[PDB]
């Protein structure tokens, strides 16, 4: 709601309260009925004393019988159509200050006045002055890089906070507290559960023009502030840490660049960026025998290792992982694999050698398919370089892992299809620091090599398809906190959230209301039963007792398998189908990137 203007005679008065709205076209006359909603503020910057920017809350919450200057909407002053108001008082707890800063904000959730009824919940808010420019200000940041991993944010029965900000409650003022002001709050919150590593700042403390208030993460360090993560240490008592009373001294040892660097990874990303492993070539014969290529090299620059694998001292750990059968998730649950450092090569000169992986199971009716292939390694660093593996107090790296996809004559670039993509899941992990058995963290492939329907699906379990560690499962699962070993694991988003996990197929998202190739293998352990390939996923995500099984035809458990694969073609994707149908997509909540 971009907004007009600052009251100042001798109270406040909001004299504009649109017309950003909640939803839709815009640019659309609005009438504000009719509940909720105000807050003011006012900060000081560093003034009190010798630390960091503050803000403070002037009274605003309950009431009983409709009333202005508080929490509500009603007994204020005139308000109607869209020029609204207006507060009462003004230095309640506080007190105002000439030349200051202040906030202001506005929400709107509806039992309309019969003419639309909506919406859920909708605020913005207007930092104020008297009568000048703009002085100062505590613009840390934005909600919008909160989203990434909550995609949607409100708390407090969704009532607040779209948008910016929570500062207003959440100071020494209002909240009682402790710690509940806003740094010191978000921090201690976030210390444990969080995807990636903590010491990932820029996931929260995004940079942005938009804010010119920090830089501030690492220019304004503060006890409250550091030490929710680092808990172990008492300040004023020097536990931990030499003693301190305030933070009036922490600046004058904790310079900017130290803080920005300790907490930085730069060190691992620059010795890392002196190794790639390529696939540079690769086949398979008749009976299931890969002959890879690899090329060892240095990525930037990009001249070559002359030498092979098994002679590079930095090397900890470099493996190769493959399977057959893309276009039915291939042949089996555990891929073959050679250890490079581990093996002499067939033939090779000047930073690329052949090697070979046998064992791996060719189907008959499928020679003409493709495989897949998976990078996976370790390399010893130590002060931004590359190091033996043996040097003192050197450390272990892991490799960003890579797939490519196999063909019985040479590489391909089609490959199996594309389900996600490492791009939707760093927006909560990272791109690609989620490491799991070790090394492996590439996800647009190399998981589904072994977490593929050849994994077994406990029939006993009145659990429904969320034994089987195939990776569709899998993932659905325990992102659910459902799978096992996986309780009481908080999921930040929206589960029913498609569109962070998945992608396009040229067309609509991943989940196009009919399957391409999802060969349906879901229960196992038993083995001999098996269920519908749509019924397959759904049955995670929409559990038990049910449905009833509201099973159409496909839907069920074994029948041959045959019956269950697929068997024919079903109308429970007819109607539940990607074209504009009665359910699809208008379903599920899902939002662009
Ligand atoms: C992905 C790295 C996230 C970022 C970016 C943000 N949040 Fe988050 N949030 C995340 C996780 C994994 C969790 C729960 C972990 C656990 O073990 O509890 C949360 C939780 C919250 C909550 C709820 C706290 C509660 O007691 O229920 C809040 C209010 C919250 N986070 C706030 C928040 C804000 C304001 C963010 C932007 C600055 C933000 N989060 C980013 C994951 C991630
Ligand atoms: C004023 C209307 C507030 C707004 C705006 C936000 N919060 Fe709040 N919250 C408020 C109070 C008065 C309290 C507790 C008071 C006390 O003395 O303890 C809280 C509490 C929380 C908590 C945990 C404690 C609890 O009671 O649940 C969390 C995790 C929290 N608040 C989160 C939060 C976020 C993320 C906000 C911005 C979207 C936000 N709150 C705004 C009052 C107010
Ligand atoms: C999301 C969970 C965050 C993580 C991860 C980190 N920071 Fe944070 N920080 C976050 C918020 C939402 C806020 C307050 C926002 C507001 O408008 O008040 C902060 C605050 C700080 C501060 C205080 C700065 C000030 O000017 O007072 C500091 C010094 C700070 N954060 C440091 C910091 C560092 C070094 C981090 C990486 C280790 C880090 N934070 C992570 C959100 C999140
Ligand atoms: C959670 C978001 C954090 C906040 C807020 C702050 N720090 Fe931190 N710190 C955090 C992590 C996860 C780590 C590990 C570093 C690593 O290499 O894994 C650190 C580390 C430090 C250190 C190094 C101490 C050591 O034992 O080697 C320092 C000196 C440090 N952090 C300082 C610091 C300051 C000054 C902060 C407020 C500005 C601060 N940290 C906040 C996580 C988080
Ligand atoms: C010089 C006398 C300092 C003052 C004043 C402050 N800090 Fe400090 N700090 C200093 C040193 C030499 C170290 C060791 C770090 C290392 O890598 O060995 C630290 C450590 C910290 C840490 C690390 C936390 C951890 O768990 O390791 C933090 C978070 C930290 N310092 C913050 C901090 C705060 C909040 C201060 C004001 C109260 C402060 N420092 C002052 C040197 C000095
Ligand atoms: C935010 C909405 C997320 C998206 C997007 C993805 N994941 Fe996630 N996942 C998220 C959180 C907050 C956690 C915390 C678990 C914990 O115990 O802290 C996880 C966990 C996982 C794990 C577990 C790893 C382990 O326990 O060792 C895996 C393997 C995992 N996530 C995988 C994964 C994949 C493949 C994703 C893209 C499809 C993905 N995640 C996205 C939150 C979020
Ligand atoms: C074959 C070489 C595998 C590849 C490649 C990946 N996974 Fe795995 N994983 C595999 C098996 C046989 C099992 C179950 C029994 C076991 O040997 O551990 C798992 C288990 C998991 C789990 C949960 C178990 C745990 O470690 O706590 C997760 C969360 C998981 N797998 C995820 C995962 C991811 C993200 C992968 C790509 C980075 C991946 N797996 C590859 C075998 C194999
Ligand atoms: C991150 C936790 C995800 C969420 C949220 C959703 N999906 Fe997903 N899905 C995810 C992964 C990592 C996979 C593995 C598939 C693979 O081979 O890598 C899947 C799989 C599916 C599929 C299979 C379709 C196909 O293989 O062609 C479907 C149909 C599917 N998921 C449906 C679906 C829907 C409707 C979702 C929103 C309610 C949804 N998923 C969320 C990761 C994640
Ligand atoms: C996990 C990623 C899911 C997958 C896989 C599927 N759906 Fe789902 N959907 C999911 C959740 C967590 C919810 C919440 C429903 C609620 O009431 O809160 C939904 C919602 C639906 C519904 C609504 C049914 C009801 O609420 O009674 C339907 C009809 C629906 N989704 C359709 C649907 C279909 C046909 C799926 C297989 C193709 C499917 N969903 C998969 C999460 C997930
Ligand atoms: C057309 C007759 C359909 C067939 C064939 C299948 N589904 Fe369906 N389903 C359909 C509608 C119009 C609805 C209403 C959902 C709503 O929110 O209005 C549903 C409902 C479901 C649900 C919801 C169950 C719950 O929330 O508890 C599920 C889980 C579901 N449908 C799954 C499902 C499966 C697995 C199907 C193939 C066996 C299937 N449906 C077929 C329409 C139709
Ligand atoms: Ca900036």
């Amino acid at each position: 709601n971009i907004s007009v203007d600052k009251v100042a005679i001798s109270d406040g008065i909001a004299q504009v309260d649109y017309q950003v709205s909640n939803q839709e076209n815009q640019a659309v006359v609005g009438i504000p009925s009719a509940t909720f909603i105000a807050a003011q503020l006012l900060p000081q910057g560093a003034t009190g004393a010798g630390n960091s920017s503050e803000w403070q809350h002037f009274t605003s919450e309950t009431c009983a019988a409709s009333c202005p200057g508080t929490f509500v909407d009603h007994k204020n002053g005139h308000y109607s159509y869209r020029f609204s108001a207006t507060f009462n008082g003004m230095n309640g707890v506080t007190f105002l200050s000439d030349a200051t800063q202040r906030l202001v904000i506005k929400i709107g959730g509806d039992a309309l006045a019969d003419g639309t009824v909506l919406p859920i919940t909708n605020q913005h808010y207007d930092w104020q002055s008297s009568g000048n420019m703009l002085a100062y200000t505590r613009n840390l940041v934005s909600i919008d890089t909160c989203n990434s991993c909550h995609s949607n944010l409100a708390f407090h029965g969704g009532r607040y906070n779209q948008v910016e900000t929570c500062v207003t409650c959440h100071n020494s003022k209002k909240v009682s507290n402790a710690a509940d002001i806003f740094p010191q709050m978000i921090h201690s919150k976030h210390l444990t559960g969080f995807p990636q590593s903590i010491s990932n700042c820029q996931t929260c403390h995004a940079d942005n023009p938009d804010l010119a208030d920090r830089q501030n993460w690492y220019r304004v360090p503060t006890m409250e502030a550091c030490g929710a993560c680092h808990t172990q240490i008492n300040f004023p008592a020097g536990q931990g840490h030499p003693a301190q009373t305030d933070n009036s001294n922490c600046v004058a040892c904790h310079n900017a660049d130290w803080t920005a660097n300790v907490h930085s990874n730069a060190a691992q990303t620059s010795a890392l960026a002196q190794f790639n492993a390529s696939i540079s070539s690769a086949s398979m014969d008749a009976n299931g025998t890969i002959t890879v290529a690899v090329s060892l090299t240095n990525p930037t620059t990009g001249t070559a290792y002359a030498d092979s694998a098994d002679k590079l001292k930095f090397i900890s750990d470099l493996r190769i992982y493959a399977n057959w059968g893309t276009s039915f998730d291939y042949s089996s649950r555990s891929a073959r694999s050679i250890r490079l450092p581990e093996s002499t090569p067939i033939a090779g000169s000047n930073g690329t050698y052949s090697y070979n992986i046998s064992g791996l199971t060719v189907p008959a009716g499928t020679e003409s398919d493709r495989g897949g292939l998976a990078i996976q390694g370790r390399v010893c660093a130590k002060d931004s370089v590359l190091v033996d593996c043996s040097t003192e107090l050197a450390e272990v790296l892991v490799i960003k892992s890579s797939h490519s996809y196999f063909n019985m004559s040479a590489l391909t670039t089609t490959g199996r299809r594309e389900v996600i993509s490492n791009a939707k899941c760093a927006s909560c992990h990272g791109d690609q620091q989620l490491n799991i058995h070790g090394a492996r963290n590439d996800l647009a492939g190399q998981c589904q090599l072994c977490h593929n329907p050849n994994m077994l699906a406990d029939a006993t379990a009145t659990n429904p398809s969320m034994t089987s560690f195939d990776f569709k499962q899998l993932i659905h699962g325990l992102h659910s906190s459902q799978f096992a070993g996986f309780e009481d694991l908080n999921y930040p988003g929206n589960i029913g959230n498609c569109a962070q996990c998945h992608i396009n197929d040229s067309t609509g998202i991943s989940t196009v209301a009919l399957p391409l190739n999802a060969a349906v293998q879901p229960l196992a352990l038993n083995n001999g039963t098996f269920t519908s390939p749509i019924a397959a996923v759904c049955s995670n995500c929409h559990s038990s007792d049910a449905t009833q099984n509201h099973m159409r035809q496909q839907g069920a458990v074994f029948a041959g398998t045959k019956a269950d694969a697929t068997a024919g073609t079903e109308t429970c994707a007819f109607c539940h189908g990607q074209g504009t149908v009665a359910d699809v997509l208008k379903v599920h909540p899902i939002n662009k990137g």
